[PDB]
C-alpha cells in the first residue's frame, strides 16, 4: 500500500474518493493510447471521463493505476483536469476525471487548421489562449516542485471545440513512471536531459516545443529528423525554424525556452508575462494563420 507525497502532504488509497459502482454508468468509448483507455461516463447527473484498468494486468499495472489516481487527485488547479473520484473496489477499476469534450490538443490543431472551406477556423488569439492556459498549469506545477517530464500537445486536453475552450494538462504518465530508450519523448527534451537531471527548466524546454506545436497547428517537431538526429542537432545548438507565419515575438518565446543553459531559460511566471504581452500586441494578434489548401 504505497503512499504519495505532494506539496509536503502525504496521502494513500484511503484518501481517494471512492464512488459507489452502482452510481457509475459508461456512455461510450472515446479511445485508447499511451494514456491508457478512456470512456465517457455519468455519475450518480455529472458527465465524466472514465479511465479503466484492464482486469488482465500485472501487479505493477495495479500499482501504476493507483499512483495515477493519487497524483491526479492531489492537484488543485483550473488548468489540470480534475479527478471526480475513483472506483477501485469493483472490476475493472475506474478513475473518474473531468470530461474534456474537445479531446486532445494535437488532434484539435490538425483538424481545425484554416482551409478554404473554413478559412477563419482559428486565429492567433485562439493559439495564444491555449498557450497561456497550459503555461498557467505548468506554473502551478513549478511552484509545487512537480516536474511534468512530458509537456507536449498530446498530453493536453480541451474543454470544448468552440469559442471559450480552456486547455488543461490531461496526462501524468511519465511523472508517475519516475515517481516509480525508444519511447522517450526525445523531441521534447533539452540537451541536459541526455546528466539526466530534470528541473522545471526541463519543462520550460518542453513548453517551448509545445509552443512550436501550437503555432505550427499540430505538426510533428523537427520535421524529417529522427530521435537521434534531433538529439545530436539540439546538443550542437540546432533549433527549429519558426512555424509558418509565426509572429517574431511568439518565436522569441520558443527560442528563450530553448536556451542551452537551463538558468538562461525563463520560469513559467516569465513565460506567462511574455505570452500576455504577445496577446496585447495588435501586430501579433492580427497576423493571419496559413491556409492549408
Ligand atoms: C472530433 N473529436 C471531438 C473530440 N473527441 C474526443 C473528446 C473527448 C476525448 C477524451 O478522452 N476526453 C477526456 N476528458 N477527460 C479526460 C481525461 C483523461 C483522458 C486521457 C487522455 C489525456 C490526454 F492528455 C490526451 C489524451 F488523448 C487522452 C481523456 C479525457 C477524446 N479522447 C480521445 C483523444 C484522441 C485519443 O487518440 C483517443 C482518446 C476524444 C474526439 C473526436
Amino acid at each position: 500500500g504505497p503512499n504519495y507525497c505532494f506539496a509536503g502532504k502525504t496521502s494513500s488509497i484511503s484518501d481517494l474518493k471512492e464512488v459507489p459502482r452502482k452510481n457509475i454508468t459508461l456512455i461510450r468509448g472515446l479511445g485508447h493510447g499511451a494514456f491508457g483507455e478512456v470512456y465517457e461516463g455519468q455519475v450518480s447527473p455529472l458527465q465524466v471521463a472514465v479511465k479503466t484498468l484492464p482486469e488482465v494486468c500485472s501487479e505493477q499495472d495495479e500499482l501504476d493505476f493507483l499512483m495515477e489516481a493519487l497524483i491526479i487527485s492531489k492537484f488543485n488547479h483550473q488548468n489540470i483536469v480534475r479527478c471526480i473520484g475513483v472506483s477501485l473496489q469493483s472490476l475493472p477499476r475506474f478513475i473518474l476525471l473531468e470530461l474534456m469534450a474537445g479531446g486532445d490538443l494535437k488532434s484539435f490543431l490538425r483538424e481545425t487548421r484554416p482551409r478554404p472551406s473554413q478559412p477563419s477556423s482559428l486565429a492567433m488569439l485562439d493559439l495564444l489562449h491555449v498557450a497561456r492556459d497550459i503555461a498557467c498549469g505548468c506554473q502551478y506545477l513549478e511552484e509545487n516542485h512537480f516536474i511534468h517530464r512530458d509537456i507536449a500537445a498530446r498530453n493536453c486536453l480541451l474543454t470544448c471545440p468552440g469559442p471559450g475552450r480552456v486547455a488543461k494538462i490531461g496526462d501524468f504518465g511519465m511523472a508517475r513512471d519516475i515517481y516509480r530508450c525508444a519511447m522517450l519523448p526525445v523531441k521534447w527534451m533539452p540537451p541536459e536531459a541526455f546528466e539526466g537531471i530534470f528541473t522545471s527548466k526541463t519543462d520550460t524546454w518542453s513548453f517551448g516545443v509545445l509552443l512550436w506545436e501550437i503555432f505550427s497547428l499540430g505538426y510533428m517537431p523537427y520535421p524529417s529528423k529522427s530521435n537521434q538526429e534531433v538529439l545530436e542537432f539540439v546538443t550542437s545548438g540546432g533549433r527549429m525554424d519558426p512555424p509558418k507565419n509565426c509572429p517574431g515575438p511568439v518565436y522569441r518565446i520558443m527560442t528563450q525556452c530553448w536556451q542551452h543553459q537551463p538558468e538562461d531559460r525563463p520560469n513559467f511566471a516569465i513565460i506567462l508575462e511574455r505570452i500576455e504581452y504577445c496577446t496585447q500586441d495588435p501586430d501579433v494578434i492580427n497576423t493571419a494563420l496559413p491556409i492549408e489548401y
